[PDB]
């Protein structure tokens, strides 16, 4: 069972509205970061299910995950897991979460149904991290209702400042319906390319153009363009422990602003 504390968990939402790897590297390092003294709860949201095999958790046959809870057919305790690490759980996804999409849709209330499913748990964990759908969904929408912090990765590319613009208009528009009762924790560009001494007058003109798009928003110093990333993953080990610490840091700097 679960032991609770008497804490107040602050649900975290990686939401950005387009593919890519960074939601799921951010929500995995970040994820296990916060993990170092706190207890963490992950949510793999994505049909994909990345996360969940990242994290080396394998759903077993009948086993209740995120769809199950969704669609209210089980207490939200018998969908979180233990992981390796002991302040560290999952609530999974595997193959037919996309069937919350329809279950979601015609409650209504999609926007509000996860952050109704999760309360039950606010007082077993400090943290609760979201891996979002990588694209405009039900769930995608679902998760971003949940958030009480928003964080938004961005490509440092032209299709990346648009898939910013595009999520900021969602996320202003579940305000106005009272979906997002969160804020915006900031903006963490990926996929920032460095020739060594010198970064892409591409990826630079991105991030600018970031700052001209959201100028309220905090944009974190960027996650690297780097093989690194999807090594450490594989073997399920934090950077700093594959050896490359400094790959680490605009995760820490994430940490820092939540505390």
């Amino acid at each position: 069972g679960l032991v609770p504390r008497g804490s107040h968990m602050k649900t975290l939402v990686i939401a950005s509205l387009s593919g890519g790897q960074g939601k799921t590297t951010t929500a995995f390092f970040l994820g296990k970061l916060l993990s170092q003294s706190a207890k963490v709860l992950f949510i793999d949201a994505d049909p994909q299910s990345n996360l969940t095999f990242f994290l080396g958790h394998e759903v077993e046959p009948s086993a209740p995950t995120l769809l199950e809870l969704i669609k209210d057919m089980v207490e939200p305790a018998d969908a979180v897991y233990s992981l390796a690490n002991s302040n560290q759980f999952l609530i999974p996804s595997d193959d037919g979460l996309s069937n919350a999409q329809e279950y979601l849709a015609s409650s209504g209330m999609g926007a509000v149904v996860l952050k109704a499913r999760l309360k039950p748990l606010s007082e077993y964990f400090d943290y609760c991290i979201i891996d979002s759908p990588p694209a405009r969904t039900q769930i995608s929408i679902a998760t971003i209702g949940a958030a009480d912090q928003l964080l938004i990765p961005a490509e440092a590319s032209t299709k990346g400042v648009n898939s910013l613009i595009r999520t900021l208009e969602i996320v202003q528009s579940l305000e106005k319906l009272g979906a997002f009762t969160g804020s915006i924790l900031g903006v963490i560009p990926f996929r920032d390319k460095w020739f060594g001494l010198s970064q892409s007058k591409d990826s630079a003109g991105a991030i600018a153009a970031m700052k001209e798009v959201a100028p309220q928003l905090r944009i974190f110093p960027s996650i690297l363009e780097s093989e690194r990333y999807k090594q450490a993953l594989n073997q399920g080990i934090l950077l700093s422990e594959l050896g490359y610490p400094d790959l680490e840091k605009p995760f820490e700097g994430v940490k820092e602003a939540l505390g």
